[PDB]
């Protein structure tokens, strides 16, 4: 940076602290990643200056020739990545992408069927303190109490009983492959639309390491910033038949001017995802998650569903008589960043929890491999088996530092 | 830029075109401005990598120590700028800031009173194709047919007849000072909340050149990117009594993770706005608008309301027998960027219109003064009085180029 340090010492000092934090810590928050310098440069561009309400070639202002090229690059690359008939790259966030789809096909008070929030579903899939649960009548399907895999007979039964207008598949904390074919079969049986929120798994889908929801879903929503390793924002994919309605839902429906600089960054990230090396990266993410899962089990930990098919895992801390809150706090003390997370059928509140959620996307981007996964697991074991030993925690601290340099 | 040119030639080429466009054209779109290099650097920072759901000191994840400092800098500087008891700097946009306030105090189908959209009101103030008009029952107050000033007796009558739960004051195309005291008096009479959407005038308010709505309104919403000259995003200001509800409306209500890098950029912009030189800038914006208004009248143009009190003016093109659409198109041909805009009691559709909206915030940032305003007015006169003369348009083109170098 050149201008920020002189203009705003306070903001610059804090940013520098954050930059150094990102390097020093072992980042295991499943929703996080590290974007490229190219992506950041696009976000830091003059495109922030341009109002571009509407869409490429159909804007409500002149002078959009070049931001049009940028948005179309984003849309076409997204279509190439996911095989979608239509892309909308304007959503400000995952929340807004979901909001727009709901706005498209639902009326106030319509019934929607989504994944149980304490079993892996997201806030925007029907929380009573979120617009989704306030605006629409959400009902939930669960995972099996033993296998922690989605119970598709429960999905079907809930669908047949409640007759939802829309079924939502996908999750913020589900470590296994989701069967989109089964979701569509159930949706077809009850005459419901299917929406897949692939936010967490989007990069894995792009790399062919998780089945693609696009051929099965009427709408696919995603964030651009998780496994897709892009800027912070949202996106909607759908078939041509819903293109006009989806676009109108985003504008003039729920948003105003798009963030053109972020859209540029989206294009950049999509370009990166189209490369062969991204596919290799995504395989390492999944490989690392499996290795970390196995290594954690070797340390004596129980995992929700008994492992992982994707980038993330959930540790069930009940055998260690620890809450997620306790584990999260003590791991923070040694430089390992996780989040407390409800496990299926958790006896604790979502504010305490019996689990921690861990993902490998960020550490993989930093170049961590299988050996590092073993060491991360060993450090977690050392910490969680010795929460009352400051000497153990100091050793963990040093081993964390050894990993990040 | 260093990394983007090598990584993504296509995106870089388009960005460079846009950068050169921004320099070459005379930008008169009233909602636009040019941000500082410091603001852009903040947006291009590693803060995009951080999930920070929740609020400073009350986050739902660890590792937020430094993004907390950043967000608090944004909040405190905003409070210093506007004298507000509480700030929420997380809204992704003006649309989302408004959405959150509506979410806070209104139930589905509640009556809201806002400015007539064809008289100056915004899309998010009740358009039937916007969430606001779909989710809530919007009624409208108008401006006087002769003076084009808000008819406060009409505001009062509509309020007393329809009994709104909420009254919205502020506009996207109103060239005069809004009387917030009168809006509050009317709101008090009917037991309605008052929300002021100061998006367009926020910078002028910060500089003491437009009355501050904060002491009169329960909620004040704004964008950060218009006269405030900040990054693209939204903000909510309110008294302490609504702080908790407003914060909960943004998260977990309507959004998810905030854009921390944009919030950093917000802090930077607020820092800039606190400086003496910003106040001088804002005075030049208003001075330039008055001068441009007077110079346009000297060229024979009629202005909505007969002039301006702020950064923007509306030309009523009816005396020239031109539509806003026609004027917008031909000005584009010579390098002057405006938007077609409905005038009060427009005989034309919002897609054709009888006016053009012009603002001086962007050209003032570029260092344009009174002499440049005279020349801009003269060029507009030359163009709009000779729409069928290619020689006239070429002269205009050359005079535009002379202004921007």
């Amino acid at each position: 940076m050149k201008y920020l340090p002189q203009q705003d010492p306070q903001v610059f000092a804090a940013i520098e602290q954050e930059r150094k934090r990102q390097h020093a810590k072992i980042e295991l928050i499943a929703s996080e990643n590290f974007v490229s310098r190219a992506v950041m440069e696009a976000q830091g561009s003059v495109l922030t200056n341009k109002y571009a309400e509407g869409y490429p070639g159909r804007r409500y202002a002149g002078g959009c020739e070049y931001v049009d090229i940028v948005e179309e690059l984003a849309r076409e690359r997204a279509k190439q990545l996911f095989g979608a008939e239509h892309a909308n790259v304007q959503p400000h966030s995952g929340a807004q992408a979901n909001m727009a789809v709901y706005f498209t096909v639902l009326e106030h008070g319509d019934t929607v069927l989504g994944m149980n929030l304490s079993h892996g579903g997201h806030l925007t899939h029907g929380s009573p303190v979120n617009f989704s649960g306030v605006q629409y009548n959400f009902v939930a399907y669960g995972v099996d109490p033993e296998t922690h895999v989605i119970d598709y007979d429960d999905v079907r039964e809930k669908a047949r009983l409640h007759r939802p207008k829309l079924i939502v598949a996908a999750a913020s904390a589900y470590p296994r492959i989701i069967d989109f074919a089964k979701f569509r079969e159930i949706a077809d049986e009850v005459g419901a639309y299917l929406m897949v929120d692939m936010a967490h798994i989007a990069g894995l889908v792009a790399a062919g390491l998780h089945p693609n929801p696009v051929p099965y879903a009427h709408f696919v929503t995603t964030t651009t910033h998780k496994t897709l390793r892009g800027p912070r924002g949202g996106m909607i994919l759908c078939q041509e038949q819903f293109a006009k309605q989806i676009d109108k839902a985003i504008f003039p429906g729920i948003q105003g001017g798009p963030l053109m600089h972020v859209i540029a960054a989206k294009a950049v990230a999509f370009g990166e995802a189209l490369q062969d090396d991204f596919k290799a990266y995504a395989k390492r993410v999944v490989d690392n998650a499996k290795r970390l899962a196995s290594a954690l089990q070797n340390e004596g930990f129980t995992l929700v569903s008994g492992g992982t098919d994707n980038h993330l895992l959930l540790v069930d801390l009940r055998p260690q008589q620890l809450t997620g809150k306790t584990a999260e706090k003590v791991l923070d003390e040694v430089g390992i960043t996780v989040n407390k997370n409800t496990i299926p059928y958790d006896p604790e509140s979502p504010f305490v929890t019996s689990g921690i959620r861990i993902g490998t996307a960020a550490v993989t981007t930093r170049g961590f491999g299988l050996e590092e996964m073993d060491e991360i697991a060993a450090i977690i074991g050392l910490v969680l088996k010795n929460v009352g030993s400051e000497q153990a925690l100091e050793e963990a601290r040093q081993r964390v530092a050894a990993l990040t340099d």
